[PDB]
């Protein structure tokens, strides 16, 4: 699959232009940067980055294999 496909679900917590209030006050995804987003999204998928509220997101992003991980960051980096 590829990032774009996953994001469609992600809208639930991040909104379109990755800025809605997630599980409380959270940094907006809104073009942090592909580097940042990749490392953080990778962090979550791998389980290196996370926390209580992140648990849902962790499993959500966990579905992303590799193409997906990279592309999700790339996509989010222009959103
Ligand atoms: C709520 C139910 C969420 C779902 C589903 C998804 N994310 Fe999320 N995300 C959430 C929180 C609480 C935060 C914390 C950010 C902070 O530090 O305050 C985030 C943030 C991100 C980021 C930005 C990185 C950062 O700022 O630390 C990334 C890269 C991210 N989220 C990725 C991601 C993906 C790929 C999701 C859907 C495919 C997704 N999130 C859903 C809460 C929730």
């Amino acid at each position: 699959a590829d990032g774009a496909a996953l994001y469609k679900s992600c809208i639930g917590c991040h909104g379109a232009d990755g800025s809605k209030a997630a599980m409380g006050s959270a940094k907006p995804v809104k073009g942090q940067g592909a580097e940042e987003l990749y490392k953080k999204m990778k962090g979550y998928a791998d389980g290196s980055y996370g926390g209580e509220r992140k648990a849902m997101m962790t499993n959500a992003v966990k579905k992303a294999s590799d193409e997906e991980l990279k592309a999700l960051a790339d996509y989010m980096s222009k959103l």
